[PDB]
């Protein structure tokens, strides 16, 4: 049998609208990450999506078939038990141009990336373009780039969308990054795509020892109908531990809080609970460490996590010391053009009483900037931000021609 652990690793799937990100999630896991009506009805992802599996290789059995996502080698041949190798995980995104900031919260937990790329489409759509930037800025580096629908073009085609793709990362940090035709629909070449992924997205380095840090993207009220009492339960908090661990039991913090008025001033109450359980997908742990997605069982009262009411927040230890900033002063760079748009444009230099888009963490907030310098500008947010180290990342989104986009980022200083 195969160990029941946490996943050890989070990889992120981007790529243009309708490529075929879920689809490829499927055929890895089994599992289709859309869960909510609109996503559906509409046939796309809207918010992040998730998905577990185990991944072994059997040993007996030649390369990439070896590699599989099951306790089984009977499908290269060999009766075996296959070799464990690690539990991993996939962060969904989002690919359409208006859910930008969705996808930018996503890769906030990501370890390392697959970029899908259609092979029927042109190349690059602007969304390819966009979150293959937004990667750089973010620092997700361990990317594979895969080729999907090849099941629908000719050898030729395919070749030559390939010789535009390495032309594309060419003078890139993604220079290297390998490119591995499949087609997700009819589950060919897998295979080698998790022989890629154990590869290149190799598990990266921890620290346990620091100040434990969960970035949320999901709450929930987990109580469902039909259901006694003595089984009903307190609100559940979703998301990434980006360092340090959680145990059941602990006193925990969620913050920024609750939005509540205090001295006839809007602020936000830092939100103190206990955890009261830890699980994986469906498994149940007693501690949690970075990678995969956690779901905190807390005492809250459940109308303080129902419908991802703390997106955006942060989990500490009680007693951590994080700051929490209603303004920011942000050291920062442009790119040269709005990447994300048909028509990409320059960029234009940033100006005081702008609003801008900050995007922090799992966390996205508007803001009016204050002051502007070279290379540094400061903001007043509507909402303060949980800044639970020096120089995290932001990246910056301005409104153009109705749409948000992504024109910048930087180090949040404190
Ligand atoms: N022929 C072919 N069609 C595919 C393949 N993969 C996905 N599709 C189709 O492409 C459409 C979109 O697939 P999705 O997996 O929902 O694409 P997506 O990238 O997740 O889309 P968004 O989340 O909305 O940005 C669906 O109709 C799929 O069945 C493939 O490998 N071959
Ligand atoms: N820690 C913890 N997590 C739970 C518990 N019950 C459910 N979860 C997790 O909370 C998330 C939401 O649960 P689910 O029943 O699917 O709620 P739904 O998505 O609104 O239908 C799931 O990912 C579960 O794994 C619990 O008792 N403790
Ligand atoms: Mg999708």
């Amino acid at each position: 049998a195969w160990p029941k652990v946490q996943p050890e690793v989070n990889i992120g799937v981007v790529g243009h609208v309708a490529h075929g990100k879920t689809t490829l999630v499927q055929a890895i896991t089994g599992i289709w990450t859309s869960k909510h009506s609109e996503e559906l009805k509409r046939g796309m992802t809207i918010k992040l999506g998730y998905a577990e599996t185990n991944i072994g290789v059997c040993e007996s059995c030649k390369k990439p078939e070896a590699y599989v996502t099951e306790p089984s080698c009977k499908s290269c041949g060999s009766d075996d038990e296959p070799k464990f190798l690690r539990r991993i995980s996939f962060i969904d995104a989002p690919g359409h141009e208006v859910l930008m900031a969705t996808m930018l919260s996503g890769a906030a937990l990501m370890d390392g990336a697959i970029l899908v790329v259609a092979a029927n489409e042109p190349f690059p759509q602007p969304q390819t373009r966009e979150h293959f930037v937004a990667l750089g800025i973010i620092g997700v580096k361990n990317l594979i780039i895969v080729q999907n629908k090849v099941d629908v073009v000719s050898k030729e085609e395919a070749l030559s969308q390939y010789r535009q793709i390495k032309q594309f990362t060419k003078g890139t940090w993604a220079e290297n990054v390998p490119i591995i035709p499949v087609s997700a629909l009819h589950k060919i070449n897998i295979d080698s795509l998790i022989e890629g992924i154990e590869e290149y997205i190799k598990t990266p380095y921890r620290d346990l020892s620091q100040k434990p840090v969960m970035l949320v993207i999901r709450s929930f009220d987990v109580n469902k109908p039909g259901t006694q009492f003595n089984e009903l339960k307190g609100g559940v908090i979703g998301g990434s531990i980006i360092q340090g661990l959680f145990k059941v039991d602990q006193e925990i913090k969620v913050l920024p809080g609750l939005r509540v008025e205090k001295q006839g001033k809007v602020s936000y109450e830092p939100i103190f609970t206990k955890i009261s359980s830890i699980r994986f997908g469906d498994e149940e742990f007693k501690e949690a460490k970075p990678g995969g997605l956690v779901a905190i069982g807390t005492y809250l009262d459940p109308s303080l996590t129902k419908a991802d009411n703390l997106l955006g927040s942060i989990i500490t230890l009680a007693d951590a010391e994080v700051p929490v900033l209603w303004n920011i002063r942000i050291k920062y760079n442009l790119l040269e053009r709005v990447v994300g748009a048909k028509e990409m444009l320059k960029v234009d230099p940033i100006r005081a009483k702008e609003t801008l888009m900050l995007s922090v963490g799992s966390s996205t907030t508007l803001g009016i900037v204050t002051s502007v310098k070279k290379d540094e500008i400061e903001v007043e947010l509507r909402r303060p931000v949980a800044v639970w180290s020096n120089n995290i990342r932001t990246v910056i989104s301005r409104q153009i021609a109705g749409r948000w986009r992504m024109i910048g980022w930087g180090l949040v200083e404190i």
